[PDB]
């Protein structure tokens, strides 16, 4: 596998690619003007040290911010409407906070908390303008708990972990399916219209498990409460031992990669280093020669379809996080 | 002056200089192994995108962390013992937190809060092992409030600002001296053993005013409480109009420059941009050809006296912060 330094070199190439093509208003080079194209941009560009570019994204985001602290438009992808609406808001909060844009992060995080279910601790899947039944999902809840950790709302993070532990315990058929949604009372939803990961098939969706593993490990680091470490390690064993190989190969595997890298630094267990090395090396290998990532395109393009742009910023972030946790883990343990 | 891109270029050269010479345990290349040589390193290296080097400083800092969350040793400079002990801890808390080292930042911040005076909101000048009279100073209080902002302990930040307001209002002779310290009841200390800036002389110590200006401006951004913007504005007016021109020339002027850059982004007042540009250009002009900053050193050296190492990391941070607030200020206002 490639070294932590090589993972970082790859992240820097993509960050440079984004910055070279950033628009004057600060938007990143997407073929459609949608918030799901650049919600990871502030955090990703800041970790690459492109802080003026990251601040320009913050300027762009601030120009879209509504009085309630939400960015309800522009949104087109329905996963950002009724599956995990807050997935955009969570990265926006973290990126704003780490940049010191404390007014933006306060407003964003306060809106996120209006979508918290006080009884289960989960976060609602569908946004305010989107009809739904109050279901909460593992991804909305996980990213919201992580944003709460960065903004110091540790009680909210703990309550999100309560939701996740209940989702985990209540699974009716864990060998074959992970049902990632609970209803407004906290019962696991097995409806056809609720997100369900096919555990023993190569059909993606793994970040509904991997993002919880990352968040729970971060929450353990913040509190040293072993209950959170226990659930994170149980989720990682599940993805490693019980899920299809696709869990570490699909484009959504980066979340588990970060979780394994962090678990490695915190516990020193060698399997966690291997998982994170393997995932980081895989993302590095898929990078296009010109510096971005794309499902289908390979040329010297000037912009990307929103999903590739998001994936490109996302891998800047995961390669950086995997890199620094593996490098520190080697210093601490080896 | 110099463009925001030019300031960032100087910061990046200095960060590269540091990282090339960083030691295997994570320590920065100081001729003496003291915490005051590298307390700004986590945050500075993170802003430069050098996240593996920043995390390596975190590993080093973590190895020194005591059970109470303090790093009482190694310390040698008196200013880090009984003038502003917590000045190290404050940057360490911010750098740990933005790196996601949430256990480190929680423990560091919680120790910082045990040195808060609950009656005045000030932070004690002398560490637990250092005999003293409970006096509290503007720098300890300012950096501790800023660390509270990054960690989401906003009530602690607001209480720090209350202290700074009492210190400002209580000045007995502000046209001639800025007494930066108060006793444990919050009365301004005028004894000869208490830090006093000779504001009509070119004799340094300006950061006892400039760091408060920066913190209060960030606290305004977090809360939108104009009382904090008002006090920041009065301190910047004071430094610009009542203080010797050395206030924007001395090595400690970077704090004021950052406050001015931030105030420019928030208010658009052109005088703030001029102050920030003037200070950033001055720092960029003083940089060595190799990347470090030093009062006396001019060779291609492998290490530095702790004060020069601290100053080099410090200018990486301030040039980055000035540059991105000036670049976004231009986008918003120009
Ligand atoms: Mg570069
Ligand atoms: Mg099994
Ligand atoms: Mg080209």
């Amino acid at each position: 596998g490639n070294s932590p330094h090589e993972l970082k070199n790859a992240a820097q190439r993509a960050a440079d690619w984004l910055v070279e093509r950033q628009r004057p208003n600060g938007a990143l080079p997407s073929r459609t003007a949608v918030i799901e194209s650049c919600y990871k941009g502030m955090w990703a560009l800041h970790t690459a040290g492109h802080t003026q570019a990251a601040s320009a994204v913050a300027d762009y985001v601030t120009s879209l911010l509504q009085p309630d602290g939400d960015i309800p438009q522009p949104r087109e992808e329905r996963y950002f409407l009724d599956v995990h609406y807050l997935y955009a808001n969570g990265y926006l909060t973290i990126g704003a906070h780490v940049l010191g844009r404390f007014g933006l992060s306060r407003k964003l995080m306060s809106f996120v908390e209006t979508m918290r279910n006080p009884a289960t601790g989960g976060f609602r899947s569908h946004g305010p303008a989107i009809p739904g039944d109050g279901r909460c999902d593992s991804v909305s809840t996980s990213i919201s708990g992580l944003a709460a950790l960065y903004t110091g709302r540790v009680d909210t993070a703990r309550s999100a972990a309560d939701f996740l532990g209940s989702l985990w315990v209540g699974q009716p058929d864990r060998k074959n399916v992970f049902h990632a949604v609970a209803d407004a009372s906290g019962a696991v939803l097995t409806s056809d219209d609720a997100v369900a990961v096919q555990v023993r098939k190569a059909e993606g969706d793994w970040y509904f498990i991997g993002l919880p593993a990352f968040f729970l490990t971060a929450l353990y680091e913040a509190t040293e409460d072993r209950a959170y470490l226990d659930l994170a390690t149980d989720l990682m064993t599940y993805m490693d031992e019980d899920c299809d190989e696709d869990a570490f190969v699909d484009s959504s595997c980066g979340k588990a990669g970060v979780a394994a890298a962090l678990l490695y630094r915190l516990t020193g267990r060698p399997r966690y280093r291997e998982i994170a090395e393997g995932i980081g090396t895989l993302l590095c290998e898929r990078q296009s020669p010109y510096g971005y990532w794309s499902e289908e395109e390979t040329g010297d393009v000037a912009d990307l379809f929103w999903g590739d742009l998001d994936m490109t910023a996302e891998y800047v972030l995961w390669l950086d996080l995997i890199g620094r946790n593996l490098a520190s883990g080697e210093r601490v343990w080896a």
